[PDB]
């Protein structure tokens, strides 16, 4: 059930036009019964821990679901970046772990050399009573994403597959950038 953009003017995923804003489960991701919808501005992905998608090592993201922007449709120059950072969002402290492969025209794949995680102790209660850590990904942990961010040549993402796991069946990421 995802969904195509509708506002993309903020050049980031920031999922404030109630769609999936082009996410949706992988073709190829070994997990299937993962819930991707938009909640409450942001991209809530559910059941990750019930359907095994909860591998949390460095080398092992390869088990669990990965998630795509298929129907995003829009493009982001990131020449000269060295980070994709993002919110990872949940109700209590979660552990999460994320392997990015960027995409574009020239560069469609590239082994993620690492996920990276965040645990329990990086969560920061907000106001709101939910809790939230940063979780940051190089162009040192995912070689596509450094082949893309210094060919001058073509440095346009067009797509982009997470891996992710957790130990929790409700989280959600919000503000998904690419920056220096
Ligand atoms: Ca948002």
């Amino acid at each position: 059930q995802p969904t195509a953009p509708k506002d993309f003017s903020s050049g980031f995923w920031d999922f404030n036009d109630g769609t999936t804003q082009g996410f949706g489960v992988n073709p190829d991701s070994p997990i299937t019964a993962i819930n991707v919808e938009n909640a409450n501005n942001a991209l809530k992905i559910s059941n990750l821990n019930s359907k095994g998608s909860n591998d949390l090592s460095e080398g092992n993201f390869w088990a669990n679901v990965r998630i795509s922007a298929d129907i995003w449709g829009q493009s982001i120059n990131i020449y000269g970046d060295t980070k994709l950072t993002m919110d990872v969002i949940a109700p209590t402290p979660v552990n999460v772990s994320i392997a990015a492969i960027p995409q574009s025209s020239t560069h469609g794949w590239g082994n993620p050399t690492r996920a990276i995680r965040v645990w329990t102790n990086n969560f920061v209660a907000q106001t709101d009573g939910t809790y939230k850590a940063t979780l940051t990904i190089s162009t040192n942990d995912s070689p596509n994403f450094n082949t893309i961010a210094t060919d001058a040549a073509d440095s346009v993402v067009t797509n982009m597959i997470l891996f992710v796991g957790s130990n929790s069946d409700n989280i959600s990421l919000d503000n998904i950038k690419f920056t220096k």
